[PDB]
DNA sequence: TGTCTACCGCGTTTTAACCGCCACTAGAAGCGCTTACTAGTCTCCAGGCACGTGTGAGACCGGCACATGAAAAAAAACCGCGAT
């Protein structure tokens, strides 16, 4: 209601393609999207750690994606929302 | 065997090692003189040794308490096996 949609950036998305991509039983890390989120061609590799950082900060912030528990340091987030 | 990236090789730009020199002087090192300190010698005697003896510390053993590993079995969870 009142509401006009955002579009996610091109790293944001990835964050999501990735997490449900290879979607664990429990928690999915920064690090493991990391691992594998730079194999990408368009990635470019001395801050896009950073933008995959200020992507999941938002995107548990805005009820997409949801965290469980800490581990190293908060580094495990699934895909929240699937549609009734 | 498979995945990820830390290392290697290389060309370019930067840095300071190196060399040869000169100027300055701290301090290494030699030398003569003097005495404090050590070796050496003698005499003496007590510290530390070989020897002997006792008794309590410790080794040994049996009985028990207790810690913990491994099995069997009960409870969670997870890893797929293939469906609209
Ligand atoms: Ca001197
Ligand atoms: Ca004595
Ligand atoms: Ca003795
Ligand atoms: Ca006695
Ligand atoms: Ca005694
Ligand atoms: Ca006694
Ligand atoms: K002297």
């Amino acid at each position: 209601n009142s509401k006009k949609k955002n579009q996610p950036g091109k790293y944001s998305q990835l964050v999501v393609e990735t997490i449900r991509r290879l979607g664990e039983r429990n928690g999915s890390s920064l690090a493991k999207i990391y691992t594998e989120a730079k194999k990408v061609p368009w990635f470019d590799q001395q801050n896009g750690r950073t933008y995959l950082k200020y992507s999941i900060k938002a995107l548990v912030q805005n009820d997409t994606l949801l965290q469980v528990k800490g581990t190293g340091a908060n580094g495990s987030f699934k895909l929240n929302r699937k549609k009734l």
